[PDB]
């Protein structure tokens, strides 16, 4: 059945997480020809991607999707695409067509719709989602429950978060098509958020679950 698993790590956080994601992707690749993985930006996931890019994977069989994007230029240090491209997309030799991101050069709604069409065309279900969670409990760029509950795979927001800029984000519906959802969080503040989630506090992250499993890698 489907449930949630929480790992509390005291040491070697990044290496542990990398090994777990590595094993899972290896297993997935033994089962299917192509796998689709969603990636969140942020300071905790980046180091992990940096190491994953060094692994010998058949990159042409792995497709990546950003979980969300800040509506700013793609070469901005505030761009999730720029940051993930720096540690992964431009380091691992992943075919250009296998990488999907939000085209912020377009009007925000058009960037949303283009991204949604791309996602639907590539797959009807994600295999793995590697997500982070803010100290406020938000996931991807879902700060308000209304945003997460949008009846689309992709939606956009008014200026939100920090940086306080408009965002384009996958919805709860899109994220929940993931077979496995992995949350990567570190620190007392986020541990506080997770405990509130354990007590059924409806923070955004509380609503994202994998169809098979949801795993939290916690760096206490």
């Amino acid at each position: 059945m489907e449930k949630t698993v929480i790992y509390l790590l005291e040491d070697g956080y990044v290496d542990f997480v990398v090994e777990k994601i590595r094993t899972k992707m290896e297993k997935l690749l033994e089962e299917k020809d192509k796998i689709f993985v969603v990636l969140a930006g942020g300071r905790t996931p980046l180091p992990v991607y940096e190491k994953l890019a060094e692994q010998k994977f058949p990159w042409n069989r792995i497709h990546f999707f950003l979980s969300d994007e800040r509506y700013v230029p793609l070469d901005s240090d505030q761009s999730n695409f720029r940051n993930i491209n720096e540690v992964l997309f431009s380091r691992a030799k992943i075919p250009s067509g296998n990488v999907h991101y939000v085209d912020t050069s377009l009007p925000i709604e058009k960037a949303c719709e283009k991204y949604e069409r791309e996602i639907r065309s590539a797959t009807d279900q994600f295999d793995l989602a590697i997500l982070g969670m803010g100290p406020d409990g938000h996931v991807a760029s879902i700060f308000d429950l209304e945003t997460g509950n949008k009846d689309n795979l992709v939606t956009f927001t008014d200026p939100s978060g920090d940086p306080k800029v408009p965002r384009v984000t996958l919805t709860f519906r899109a994220l929940n098509t993931s077979l496995y959802v992995l949350f990567l969080i570190r620190g007392k503040e986020k541990i506080n958020r997770l405990t509130e989630i354990l007590k059924d506090t409806p923070l955004p992250a509380y609503f994202v679950r994998g169809k098979e499993k949801t795993v939290w890698f916690v760096g206490k």
